[PDB]
Order: structure tokens, then C-alpha cells, then sequence
């Protein structure tokens, strides 16, 4: 099939917009590929694709032990087979720095440099960017391409990009927002990712009931399961306006900010909106034991863990990143009483121990984050720097300095409710053992 794929959208398109595309295609690759490196391996891809349409696929394996750029783990690869680079997956840009120019430094750049111009920015939107559908990536490039083209040439550029702009900020928020939500969806898999979204909902809206946010838990799971990935027809854009309906369907009378996020203009607005909404205060209700049931069995259902889930997440000031990375473990430990002889003996037993490893990591991790939330800034750090004081009696003015540098750092990046879970996982990790 696709060994035919590959040749039939060469000559649809020819080799030049056959280039662009997998300009596009490589940078979502290699987003710690420098320009230079992504735009030599696409002139030797596009290269045996015109005239291969195996045997000098052969010749790229080697010559990538170089100019190419290169995956976490390449040079291990190399010790052969050899193939087992296709198999190294890349890990996406958590951190975007994509900043749009001036209007004047587009049209100079592009009045000078036409081609390089379009692929420095394909390659740079694209690395910045590369988790949001293939689809999306390619239609807003060329769009904005069009723009740049059409505008920097008109009897009037600036208000040509004014016009041009309003008409694509749609495509354009819908490619960043791909971008994000992929990226989380692709970070932690389809089972966390799902979870994940199911903890937030919780930590947004603590006043609903699981019936009104796992339905919508389950939505969105599935809308990045069908939609993340499409080479050239997207779906985002046809499934989020519907999402956004459920989400006000489901909350938008039990929550005064949620009520106000689905007022916007367009359901690109009402979704930005209630994703970037922080962690509400926490009603905090009596504790939740672990699932410790034969329930949390069924393969049909994960019902009872959602449940927990959702209750645990609505009574425990924690960011998601660290409710997310302890649950995996211990609703994976608990899962080990399932296939076993006897389960309710298996959970007497792992319960007490689960139970003291989850407060643990609970205790640890909300000292970590302790403040962050319900503080400004500048007013988290005077009160951070305060604790770090009490605790260290003998430490000087400049070891302080540094903890609360080293603190207020780490905060600001994994107790946000939208923390980047790839850097805050390891992040975590050391953390944890500090202090
Ligand atoms: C970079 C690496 C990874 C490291 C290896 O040493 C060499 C290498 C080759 C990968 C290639 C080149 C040949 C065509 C392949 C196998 C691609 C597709 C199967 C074909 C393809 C190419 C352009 C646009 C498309 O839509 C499809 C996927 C990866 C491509
Ligand atoms: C460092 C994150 C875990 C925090 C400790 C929570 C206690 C969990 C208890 C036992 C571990 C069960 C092993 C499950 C394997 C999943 C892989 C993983 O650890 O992420």
C-alpha cells in the first residue's frame, strides 16, 4: 500500500511542495534538530523518494552515525539490522519559543529570500510545535504562507495582515492548542492521558459529581485519540466545537468561572479558557481509601478507579503532574490482586503498604508545592523562603537564597495545574529525595 503512498504523493505533488511537506514532516521529528541539519536530511529523503519511485535507504542508516540530526540514543543504534533507529521514538518540545517577527522583518526576510524564508519558518513552527496533527501543521503553514505572500506584495501590507490575521487566528489557535493537548495525550499514552484530564476536570469543578466530568474525561480522550494524528484531514477542528458544548452542557451551571468561559465568541475561546483555569480551592471532604476491591477488576469498566480517581483528585491540594505519576504505580499495583487465586487476601495485605507509599508521596509533594497556589508570586516566595528559614537554622543569607531560587523554580513549573509532564517527571523525581 503505502509502498506506493509514498511515490503517489510525490508526483501529486511534485518534488518542491513534496519538499515543503516533508520539511514539515522531519522537523515534528527532530525537535532539537537545528535548521541546517533538518533541511539536509529532507534533500536526501525527497532525494530517493524521486528516484526510488530500500537499497539507498540503506545508505541513510549509516551515514546518520553527521549532518542529520540526531534522537536520544542514535549513537546505541549504530552498533549494528541497524534499524533501530525507526524505532526510537522522540520526545516533544515541552517549551515552545516560536515568537512571531514584525510585520517588516517577515516582508524584508521574504522580499530577499523567498524559499528560505518559508523553510526557516516551516521548520521552526513545525519543531515548535510538531505535536499538533500533521494535517494541521501543513494547512496553517501554508495559509500563513499565503498570507505572507499575498500581504507583503499588497497596495497596502499592514492592513492586509490586519484582515489576513483576523481570518486565521482560528487555524492558527487550533494548531497551539493541538499542539499542547497532543503533546500531553503523547507524553503519557491514551490510559494516563484519559486520567489525567479526568484529575483536572475534578481539580477545576471540585463541586461536581463524577457523572458530570468522567463524560467528559472520556470525550476529550477520544477526540486525541482520533484526531492528534491525520496527515491531511483534521478532525480538531470538526470535534472541539461539540466538546465545548458537553463541558457547558456539564458544568457551566455548577461553576461561576466555567459559566463565564462559556460565554466566548467561539468554542476555540471557551475551550483556551477553561483549560488554562487553575486548580479551584478544594472543598476538602473526609479522605478516600484505595480501591483495595475486587471491582477494580473489570475489563469492561474502570468505573471504581475513575471513582477514586476523581474522588481523590477533588480532596487533595497535589498538582495533577504528581497525582498522575503516583496513581499509575498504585492503581497498577492494586490491578496485581486481579489474576490471582485468592484477590481479597492480596489486598488486605498490599493495602496498608500502598496506603503509606501514596501519603508519602501526598506529604512530600505538597511540601514541595507548599504556597504556590494560593499566592501571588513575589508573595509564595517571601512566604517559601520564610518555611526554608524555620527549617534551616544555620544556613546563611546565600544558601537560602539558592533553596529558594532552586524551590520557587521547580514550583513554577510542576504545581501549576498545566505543569509539562515529560520535564516535570524527572523534575519530580529529584525533588522527591531532597530536603
Ligand atoms: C531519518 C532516519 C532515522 C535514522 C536512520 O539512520 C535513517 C532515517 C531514514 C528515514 C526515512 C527516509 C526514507 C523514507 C521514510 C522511511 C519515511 C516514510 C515511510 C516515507 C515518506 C516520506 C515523505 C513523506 C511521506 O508522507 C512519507 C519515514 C522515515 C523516512
Ligand atoms: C516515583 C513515582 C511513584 C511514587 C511511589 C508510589 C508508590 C507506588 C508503589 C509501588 C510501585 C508499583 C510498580 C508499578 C510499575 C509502574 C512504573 C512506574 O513506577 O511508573
Amino acid at each position: 500500500y503505502e509502498k506506493n503512498k509514498v511515490c503517489k504523493e510525490f508526483s501529486h505533488l511534485g518534488k518542491e511542495d513534496f519538499t515543503s511537506l516533508s520539511l514539515v514532516l522531519y522537523s515534528r521529528k527532530f525537535p532539537s534538530g537545528t535548521f541546517e541539519q533538518v533541511s539536509q536530511l529532507v534533500k536526501e529523503v525527497v532525494s530517493l523518494t524521486e528516484a526510488c519511485c530500500d537499497t539507498r535507504t540503506s545508505a541513510l542508516s549509516a551515514k546518520s552515525c553527521s549532518p542529520f540530526p540526531v534522537h536520544p540514543g542514535t549513537a546505541e543504534c549504530c552498533t549494528k539490522r541497524k534499524l533501530c533507529m525507526a524505532a526510537l521514538k522522540h520526545q516533544p518540545q515541552e517549551f515552545p519559543t516560536y515568537v512571531e517577527p514584525t510585520n517588516d522583518e517577515i516582508c524584508e526576510a521574504f522580499r530577499k529570500d523567498p524559499k528560505e524564508y518559508a523553510n526557516q519558518f516551516m521548520w521552526e513552527y513545525s519543531t515548535n510545535y510538531g505535536q499538533a496533527p500533521l494535517s494541521l501543521l501543513v494547512s496553517y503553514t501554508k495559509s500563513y504562507l499565503s498570507m505572507v505572500g499575498s500581504c507583503c506584495t499588497s497596495a497596502s501590507p499592514t492592513v492586509c495582515f490586519l484582515k489576513e490575521r483576523l481570518q486565521l487566528k482560528h487555524l492558527s489557535l487550533l494548531t497551539t492548542l493541538s499542539n499542547r493537548v497532543c503533546s500531553q495525550y503523547a507524553a503519557y499514552g491514551e490510559k494516563k492521558s484519559r486520567l489525567s484530564n479526568l484529575i483536572k476536570l475534578a481539580q477545576k469543578v471540585p463541586t461536581a459529581d463524577l457523572e458530570d466530568v468522567l463524560p467528559l474525561a472520556e470525550d476529550i480522550t477520544n477526540i486525541l485519540s482520533k484526531c492528534c494524528e491525520s496527515a491531511s484531514e483534521d478532525c480538531m477542528a470538526k470535534e472541539l466545537p461539540e466538546h465545548t458544548v458537553k463541558l457547558c452542557d456539564n458544568l457551566s451551571t455548577k461553576n461561576s468561572k466555567f459559566e463565564d468561559c462559556c460565554q466566548e465568541k467561539t468554542a476555540m475561546d471557551v475551550f483556551v479558557c477553561t483549560y488554562f483555569m487553575p486548580a479551584a480551592q478544594l472543598p476538602e471532604l473526609p479522605d478516600v481509601e484505595l480501591p483495595t476491591n475486587k471491582d477494580v477488576c473489570d475489563p469492561g469498566n474502570t468505573k471504581v478507579m475513575d471513582k477514586y480517581t476523581f474522588e481523590l483528585s477533588r480532596r487533595t491540594h497535589l498538582p495533577e503532574v504528581f497525582l498522575s505519576k503516583v496513581l499509575e504505580p498504585t492503581l497498577k499495583s492494586l490491578g496485581e490482586c486481579c489474576d490471582v487465586e485468592d484477590s481479597t487476601t492480596c489486598f488486605n495485605a498490599k493495602g496498608p503498604l500502598l496506603k503509606k507509599e501514596l501519603s508519602s508521596f501526598i506529604d512530600k509533594g505538597q511540601e514541595l508545592c507548599a504556597d504556590y497556589s494560593e499566592n501571588t508570586f513575589t508573595e509564595y516566595k517571601k512566604k517559601l523562603a520564610e518555611r526554608l528559614k524555620a527549617k534551616l537554622p544555620d544556613a546563611t543569607p546565600t544558601e537560602l537564597a539558592k533553596l529558594v531560587n532552586k524551590r520557587s523554580d521547580f514550583a513554577s513549573n510542576c504545581c501549576s495545574i498545566n505543569s509539562p509532564p515529560l520535564y516535570c517527571d524527572s523534575e519530580i523525581d529529584a525533588e522527591l529525595k531532597n530536603i
